[PDB]
């Protein structure tokens, strides 16, 4: 039973996407979305809530959370729901200082439609 | 009185910088940073822990939460402070959909030098 | 300024701070919003979380306590207030005090903007 | 593997306990704590830093996430690690209504050991 769901992110709208876009001496950016490939919705009732990083060094014995990012805008307002004109992207770019390669694992949520997962590998040498 | 502290960036390490990057597609990007021009640490002991950004469009009696970033590690392991090799940098994009100009709000928070905040324009036309 | 302090006619924003205990600095605080008199909780319309922070009087800077997101408002597959899961804007933060000093409490309605709310705690 | 590490909170007390405090009317209360009967240490080195509650109803294809709570003190101060008087117990009281039992899973993390997870089952009537 569980609660963290996967699949090939071309084909499925909800996986969280992990991307190394520099991994130099250390200094690392990974930028993770959802809705990469096909775009998921983002309105009032129905949209990406968060997405959360973690990072586990090789041999480290735990994982760390590198950090988490919160998309709370989603359009509502006193004249009722998706007539704000703010809407917040499920995407987000997590900067951290790296002594070793190692394993990303990325978790988003939906509010309607669960957890979800993605992971990837983050080398510097 | 004020909880929340504002300073010259230029001078002062702790105040959240807002840089408005791009805007296409009705789509807006938005970098939230502290220490841009003066570094803060990031050690166990001392670190900033968030950044949250607030906009409210011309016209809006309310303003909106855009998201908010958690910066979770700083370097904690069971080897004891400073050992672990990950450290997250806060800084934050947030990509979001916006119709209208209108005034950018950051918060941002020191483990230990308290609350901080700074502002800026966001101007579509 | 962005943090509102005072309700309106019929409607209460404001985080209510309730401080529990507090034997030997052993201290548990309540926030909540609209506990008498309900806020509504739908898809369209919901408090998002409420944040306190305690500032020691001989601390030059406050501390920020903790954070409650109140995360389900009835949306699911069949629609919005259809889960019937809802989550109430009442959080308990309970810690570990040395000395007294102010609470301050933050919440978030996504529609009504930004809210603040103050109490002392006295330790003795 | 997985991330999430779970055990009998009796012998491992970072397994997150849950507790139904009531469940009656529709009117649930749950809390949640680490370390319940055996005290996690909380310094600026080494603690508790959130607990999540999820709850998926019977019948039900996805589960949802009814609150987080953060626990940002840990004693650090401008004098140093362990200094400020001030540190959050990892305990949370999560109130929601219901209309369906079902399974809650909290998860939890500690800066140096990793994830955790434990669960609960929610009886209403
Ligand atoms: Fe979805
Ligand atoms: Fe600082
Ligand atoms: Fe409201
Ligand atoms: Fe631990």
């Amino acid at each position: 039973m569980e609660l963290f769901q996967t699949a090939d992110w071309k084909k499925q709208k909800h996986v969280p996407v992990i991307e190394v876009l520099r991994a130099e001496g250390g200094v690392v950016e990974v930028k993770v979305s959802v809705g990469k490939e096909i775009p998921h919705p983002n309105t009032t009732e129905h949209h990406i809530a968060w997405i959360e990083l973690v990072f586990q060094p090789e041999g480290s014995k735990f994982p760390y959370v590198v950090g988490r990012a919160e998309f709370a805008a989603h359009g509502a307002s006193v004249d009722g729901p998706n007539t704000s004109g703010v809407y917040t992207d499920p995407v987000a770019v997590f900067a951290f200082k790296a002594e070793k390669s190692g394993k990303l694992t990325a978790f988003s949520y939906c509010n309607i439609h669960g957890l979800w997962m993605g992971e990837a590998t983050l080398s510097l040498e």
